[PDB]
RNA sequence: UGGUUUCUCUUCAGAUCGCAUAAAUCUUUCGCCUUUUACUAAAGAUUUCCGUGGAGAGGAACAACUCUGAGUCUUAACCCAAUUUUUUGAGGCCUUGC
């Protein structure tokens, strides 16, 4: 925004440069994918296999 | 002495790259601090995921070929006659050695 709102261009909304935040949130997904695949796999495996009482 | 786009599989590659950058586990300190998660911010040890490269094999061509550029019997007209070279100052004779 400091580079965007420099001269005659004011301080309205008017700024879609979503590439930076887009990269930031996709690099979040890059690492959250194993964690959520493991967590959702255990969720589905407990729902369809049952809970093991004193197994571990 | 002479010819590649795409799909899959296998294998080997991360001591200067993937000129980009996430998460997790352990162990040790921490930092807050009702306890457990969920966390702070460092060191270390390890892993997973999104990507990548080299080689080989096979498939799908929707590219087109062999007097052709380069020959082991064709094909760069120029390495082809005045003192330094591929055109003789040559010619003649005689003695020595088993
Ligand atoms: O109000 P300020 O503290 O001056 O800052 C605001 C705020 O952004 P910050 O997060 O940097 O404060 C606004 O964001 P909101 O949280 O209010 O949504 C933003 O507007 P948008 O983010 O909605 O675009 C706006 O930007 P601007 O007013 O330039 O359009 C920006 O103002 P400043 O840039 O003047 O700080
Ligand atoms: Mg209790």
């Amino acid at each position: 925004y400091y580079r965007f709102n420099t001269g005659p261009v004011g301080k309205g909304p008017g700024c879609g440069f979503w590439a930076a935040g887009w990269r930031v949130w996709l690099f979040f997904m890059r690492g959250i994918t194993p964690l959520l695949e493991r967590w959702l796999g255990n969720l589905l495996a407990r729902q369809f296999e049952g809970r093991h009482s004193k197994g571990v």
